[PDB]
């Protein structure tokens, strides 16, 4: 899928990013079972002052994540998965819990395309990774840590 | 809700900016009955001439809302707060409202989180806020302009 | 429609911006029929390090569109523009397939306001593009590339 993730200038280090991008990642393959590489973390900084909250002008510890999906995982499961990305970026990015917000928007897999390609079904997934080129599987396997 | 502006660097200097977020706010609270706290404006600044219309490379003026709304509310009263938008956006920023695009996306409650907490069905709006922890219902109180 | 295009700061030149915007924008009207200056391509450019695929960070050579259409298209009609705009942009970059991804969002018409009005359904663009006003369709003609 793909996590945009809007946050202030300068206020995740290197470090910082690279542990809430991980948590994110993790999240999401430890409840869906996705191979790892399918996920996109995609941080948007933006000057702090440029989000506002009932009207006020806020600092620089709002955390906004708009991840986008696949159709077809239970209501059950989207809200753990986002309750896990709450939780696991609150410690990652050591921002308390209540300068989080996550919203889930979904698209069916058929106007889905990842690495050049367009996606299964939830569960259809093995089927994905046993037809596709060996470039293909290299590249992806590349992008896991 | 969450509505991500796409403006210009600048064209909206830091008052401008919470004018803005200030007629956002006001439209949909004042029409759908969502406490203050729960609306943000959140400012994606861009460089001039990122921005292309039909293959036109553009200048500073445009603006572009996408709002994330829950599900539940009618087409009548989306298209209105949608108008309304235009109208108070296009006198707070003085932008022409021939420069204003407005689209509005829906996900069910269950899959979106603020303040670290999954939101009620437009239908429930006070009693959610009644059970919140009491750092929850301060920590939103004092954002309300 | 909107394309939000996410590309890395610098990976593309003014020349190379107009390339890309003119790719998607050609095969957006080329396969719905829509009237040019009906299609913005908005580039957000973030520095490179910030775009992460399973945990591993990137550098400037991932590009993310994502598309916001109205509903009324079929399946596989926007399937082969995703698939086109995959193809066009790639080249248009001179990027390779496996670094673009493209997620397609649709919304109800009646709450997709464009040029500060109100769009029509997928098909409709005649009537629609003239009743407009005395300066509606002027001020939207010059977008023609």
């Amino acid at each position: 899928p793909v996590y945009m993730v809007y946050v202030s200038q300068d206020r995740l280090t290197p470090s910082a990013k690279h542990a809430v991008a991980k948590a994110i990642t993790d999240a999401h393959r430890g409840l869906t079972g996705a191979q790892h590489f399918l996920a996109q973390v995609n941080f948007q900084e933006q000057p702090a002052g440029n989000v506002f909250l009932g009207g006020v002008q806020q600092g620089g510890d709002t955390i906004f994540v708009h991840g986008l999906h696949r159709e077809g995982r239970s209501a059950d499961l989207k809200g753990q998965l986002a309750q896990r990305i709450v939780d696991d970026v609150s410690v990652a990015a050591e921002i308390d819990r209540k300068h989080i917000w996550v919203y889930f928007g979904e698209m069916p897999a058929q106007q889905m395309v990842e690495y050049g390609r367009f996606l299964p079904q939830p569960g259809h997934e093995g089927e994905w990774f046993d037809n596709l080129s060996s470039d293909e599987r290299a590249f992806m396997e590349t992008n896991v840590d």
